[PDB]
């Protein structure tokens, strides 16, 4: 993993057989750990066939994402998220701590514009950014150009870091939602398929095409459905446990899949 | 993989960080799912920082390890432990829940030496092995000859199915718990190390022509001590984040091992 972009698709009932609100907030941060341990650029919450929770999926990835300064005016941390508090940190170039620095790459969520343009929140006090039209209640990539009373940045995005994943919750089942990011390359995991120590050397091919990978993973019950990808693997062969769930197989497998993409 | 006997170590200190006593039950738990899912033989827990959570660690992993037919009479009330009730099922070929039947293997907890011989805690009902000196109250492995009243089992372990992991809970340091524990081969993690995609093949050979490996795991926030170790590695080439977690780095590694143990 140096650059070919990996996207992650998951089941919205992945959290559908823990009864501790909890230990399903954590369930979810596990994911959200994964997918930034890796790399991962994009999250994928589909439906799955029976019902889903795919909103508190989306919502805990999301804060999970957001830096710690916004989540608390981006989330309105209602019920829904009140375990949010128990996560696991995430320390990645997005998510840094303590005041503004010049030239330091920062997330912020435009706030109000006025006269001089947008002013944002990044984390310090108030930042304006000349950008007049900046959409307000965003949250963008800025670069701070100048500091003083009223910080001053540019829309900006690092290229040389890791800078988080996007998570789409399309509220659609696996195949539309496929379809929709419609990667060069669609892997898809299953216990029932050719164990990936066997066709090891193809993934490594395959997926040295390099553009945007899709891995695809199903419930520790119920298999995926009719799908077209371009692999079908097991990527935890001769599991010693009759199940093997989710957030598991996600880490399990992103491991493997970091090795293969040198 | 298999024939490639699995240990691991893991420090006292990996629950450290957490206040919340339910994410810190849930967090051992997740490593005795990453061991069970790995067939690993066992899980050794030794000392490093300050303070630690060594007994903690223990109980956990045990009470996991332990069939659901035992927990209850093996483990007293404790404090520690009032969130059990939401550690992971953990479906393994030791951890039966359908009555005794006829060949099939199940642990047992040794209760009291009798007259013809000894009473073991099976399955369901109550049963007996005919062996004397089995010292009581002491779980062992034992496989149903004859099912009854007085179903009769005969102590066996089975080695084509996984069975479970031990926990080795060594009071003592790293490098002073390898000593008390050997593998013919010790592999180091750590971020420093050269990176598994480097000397793959070689991590393979050594690997395979294992008879039992010691997989060690420091701490997010440290690492390891500069033990000697026959294998230095980062399983985890490129970490987007700062730190992994002892818990990710387990199952991780396991898995990335799992790749290279298997056979034709």
């Amino acid at each position: 993993m140096n650059r070919v972009d990996l996207s992650l698709f998951i089941p919205d009932s992945l959290t559908a057989e823990t009864g501790d609100l909890k230990i399903k907030t954590y369930k979810v941060v596990l994911i959200a750990r994964a997918a930034s341990i890796f790399g991962v650029k994009r999250i994928v919450i589909y439906h799955d066939d029976a019902d889903g929770e795919a909103r508190f999926i989306r919502d805990i990835l999301t804060y999970m994402d957001t830096p710690q300064y916004l989540r608390r005016k981006v989330f309105p941390i209602m019920r829904e998220l009140k375990h949010v508090g128990i996560l696991p940190p995430l320390r990645t170039p997005h998510h840094p701590t303590g005041k503004p620095v010049t030239g330091e790459y920062r997330q912020g969520l435009t706030v109000k514009r006025v006269k001089k343009g947008t002013l944002v929140d990044i984390g310090a006090d108030k930042l304006a950014l000349c950008r007049e039209k900046l959409t307000v209640n965003r949250i963008m990539s800025f670069r701070v150009v100048r500091l003083g009373k009223e910080i001053l940045i540019e829309p900006d995005e690092p290229e040389d870091r890791y800078w988080g994943y996007e998570v789409l919750d399309t509220r659609r089942n696996l195949a539309e939602s496929l379809k929709t990011v419609g990667a060069d390359v669609v892997v898809a995991t299953s216990r029932n398929a050719s164990p990936i120590t066997s066709i090891l050397d193809e993934v490594k091919t395959r997926m040295r095409g390099a553009r945007e990978a899709a891995i695809l993973f199903g419930g520790p019950y119920k298999g995926l459905p009719e799908i077209d990808a371009d692999i079908w693997v097991n990527t935890l062969p001769g599991q010693c446990t009759e199940t093997v769930r989710t957030e598991e197989a996600v880490l399990a497998t992103l491991s493997v899949f970091n090795m293969l993409t040198q």
